[PDB]
């Protein structure tokens, strides 16, 4: 769907910018380096999350929400990601949500931003 003008993740809201920034960065991601980078990777649908997709079908990946964009990292360089993510479709770059570790039911998951 619409990337969204704002989102609250937890606590921090990010522009439509930023979400467009993240997913430009996860896009423009190529191999480097001895291993992949750790972002993007593949997001799961998990039912006790409750965080629902809009886009359509997947593959779906994750990649950081940040300020001040797009986030990188690679082995020897690292940066941290922070709590919050964009979901967006693998392959046509689509966005699907904004979701948090902030507030998650776990401390590996996620909740849905705001
Ligand atoms: N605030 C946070 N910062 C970095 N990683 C986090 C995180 N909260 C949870 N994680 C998870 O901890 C592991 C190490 O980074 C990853 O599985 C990562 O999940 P994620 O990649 O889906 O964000
Ligand atoms: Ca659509
Ligand atoms: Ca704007
Ligand atoms: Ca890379
Ligand atoms: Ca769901």
């Amino acid at each position: 769907c619409d990337i969204p003008q704002s989102t609250n993740c937890g606590g921090n809201v990010y522009s439509n910018d930023d979400i467009n920034t993240a997913i430009q960065g996860a896009l423009d991601d190529v191999a480097n380096g001895d291993r992949p980078d750790n972002y993007p990777h593949q997001y799961y649908d998990e039912a006790s999350e409750d965080i629902t997709l809009c886009c359509g079908s997947g593959p779906w990946s994750e990649f950081p929400l940040v300020y001040n964009g797009p986030y990188y990292s690679s082995r020897d360089n690292y940066v941290s990601p922070g709590p919050d993510r964009v979901i967006y479709q693998t392959n046509t770059g689509e966005f699907c949500a904004t979701v948090t570790h902030t507030g998650a039911a776990s401390y590996d998951g996620f909740t849905q931003c705001s």
